[PDB]
């Protein structure tokens, strides 16, 4: 069934305008494609910790 993928909108934004295609890492364009449609996916992501928790360096 998957945990949906992390790696559906991500992908897309990633080679397109992200020097090094990787989240959690050079995050900054990524996180508008990310956390956008990967709020879904938060378990995966763990967006910044949970959420509310905003942890900034996840």
């Amino acid at each position: 069934d998957q945990n949906c993928d992390i790696g559906n909108i991500t992908s897309q934004c990633q080679m397109q305008h992200k020097n090094c295609e990787d989240a959690n890492g050079c995050d900054t364009i990524i996180e508008e494609c990310k956390t956008s449609m990967v709020e879904r996916c938060q378990n995966q992501e763990f967006e910044s910790a949970a959420g509310s928790t905003t942890l900034g360096p996840q």
